[PDB]
């Protein structure tokens, strides 16, 4: 038992720190898309900043909203009618942090799939320009995750219990009680009876998240 915590931890450990380098590389592209659309925020020159194919590539989209609710996005895209980036978690969430920030699974407006977004404040010396956005879709992190690893699977979720990305897309923005009626895991610890262990990823702006990694029991060695 020893041995297997001793291992569910280094596990926990290793794809923690993984997952957070793969994050926070696309985190600084999107800060550098905000700082670059802070030189210059007229909307042609936003527009060929967002159509870059290091955006392109990397994101489904990228995006900028601002405090009048204009909108441009890359790739383009009809957003629905009455469509508001001010009302989205993304543009919400940068507002309130200082720094950039990740949301939790949201439907996307755009292609209606499940995705969360990177966001940070555009600020130009101070005074806000809006908001930026890029989005990854759910799919995308579970793929990220299951490429990282030996036993079980690795899930995401927040420190609040609510289950980020999971392989079992029904668990998805299901909270830890709801997703395990019988015999919650709690965060709280980090063994929980399949075995489940929490591993805190460090790093991340605005987030307190963790790897969960879950091994069907008895199979382990
Ligand atoms: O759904 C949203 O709010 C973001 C912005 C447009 C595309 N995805
Ligand atoms: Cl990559
Ligand atoms: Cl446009």
């Amino acid at each position: 038992r020893e041995d297997l915590d001793n291992y569910l931890n280094e596990m926990g450990e290793v794809t923690a720190d993984n997952i957070q380098t793969w994050l926070s590389g696309r985190i600084l592209l999107i800060e550098n898309a905000a700082q670059n659309i802070a030189i210059n925020p007229e909307p042609a020159a936003v527009a060929s900043l967002l159509e870059q194919k290091a955006l392109t590539s990397t994101f489904m989209a990228s995006y900028l909203g601002d405090a009048t609710g204009h909108f441009t996005i890359r790739p383009d895209a009809k957003m629905p009618d009455g469509f508001d980036p001010r009302v989205r978690p993304w543009y919400k969430g940068a507002e309130s942090s200082s720094t950039s920030t990740l949301t939790e699974p949201y439907i996307d407006a755009a292609t209606g799939q499940t995705i969360i977004s990177i966001a940070t404040a555009a600020k130009k010396a101070g005074q806000s320009v809006g908001v930026v956005g890029g989005d990854l879709s759910l799919q995308t992190l579970i793929n990220t995750l299951s490429a990282r690893d030996g036993m079980g699977y690795a899930f995401l979720v927040s420190a609040d219990g609510k289950i980020l990305v999971h392989p079992d897309k029904a668990l998805v923005m299901k909270s830890l009680k709801e997703a395990y009626p019988q015999d919650t895991p709690r965060i709280s610890s980090d063994f929980s009876e399949r075995i489940v262990n929490f591993t805190p990823i460090k790093g991340l702006p605005s987030v307190n998240w963790y790897i969960g990694l879950s091994v069907d029991k008895d199979k382990a060695f």
